[PDB]
């Protein structure tokens, strides 16, 4: 695991690259301009798609209302079921 961690990457750079080479295809990336917060982006079936996701000051993630441990704990057990729940689209590495 661990694949999906790009850092320093923008929305710009990331809608180019994560359209290579699969659907569900997904990169994590800061805020470059102003640290600490941070976004998940996907290849989805019209192009790339971003969802911002952050920690509090409890050091504890969140994306909805309910928060845990690191973004791993999301990414693990998300993986099963779409980001969309509209769509067929959910984060697979390779």
């Amino acid at each position: 695991g661990g694949g999906w961690y790009y850092g320093r990457i923008t929305r710009a750079d990331a809608e180019k690259l994560l359209s290579n080479k699969h659907e569900g295809a997904f990169l994590i990336r800061i805020s470059e301009s102003s640290p600490g917060d941070f976004s998940l982006s996907v290849k989805c079936p019209d192009g790339v798609q971003h969802f911002k996701v952050l920690r509090d000051a409890q050091s504890k993630f969140f994306l909805w209302v309910v928060k845990f441990n690191s973004l791993n704990e999301l990414v693990e057990y998300h993986r099963t079921a779409s980001v969309s729940r509209s769509q067929d689209v959910k984060l697979r590495d390779m």
